[PDB]
């Protein structure tokens, strides 16, 4: 029992783009751009769709960099999140109803105002390593169990 989601990180040589989530799931935390994958689109098409909806950006190419599975206590469906990276983007990011975008220097990442699992795997993304992760949550703040490894194929 699982459902597909996407997450996109725009990572340039000296900065990374994050959005402050204004409503819905994860509101009040900085994150990459993404959401549910729809019927009739590929996983990559869904990532591009969410990036455009939430920031206005389009891209030449997306690269697969990780997979993370989330379990929330008392929720029947696991979340299967496919994580993508890009350097080159097309456009200037703008605010949407869902997200307020800002650039961050790579030594000033706001981990205290991010999902707690990001402190574990985001460092691997910044180091350009591919990864598989699993995190079990009780509510939105408490990690009960986790696994994390580097992989050769995402
Ligand atoms: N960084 C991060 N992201 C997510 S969900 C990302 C994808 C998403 C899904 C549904 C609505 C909008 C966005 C997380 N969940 C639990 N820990 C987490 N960490």
């Amino acid at each position: 029992a699982s459902r597909l989601y996407t997450l996109v990180l725009v990572l340039q040589p000296q900065r990374v783009l994050l959005g402050m989530k204004k409503r819905g799931f994860g509101a009040g935390r900085w994150n990459g751009f993404g959401g549910k994958v729809q019927e009739g689109e590929t996983i990559e098409d869904g990532a591009r769709r969410e990036l455009q909806e939430e920031s206005g950006l389009t891209v030449d190419a997306l690269h697969k960099v990780g997979q993370i599975v989330f379990e929330f206590v008392g929720e029947p469906e696991l979340m299967d999140v496919h994580v993508f990276c890009t350097d080159s983007i097309q456009g200037t990011p703008v605010e949407s109803d869902e997200m307020r975008p800002c650039w961050f220097q790579l030594d000033q990442i706001p981990f205290k105002d991010m999902w707690p699992d990001d402190s574990y795997w985001f460092p691997l993304l910044l180091q350009k390593k591919k990864f598989h992760g699993y995190f079990k949550f009780q509510g939105q703040d408490t990690i009960l169990d986790y696994t994390l490894r580097e992989v050769d194929t995402v």
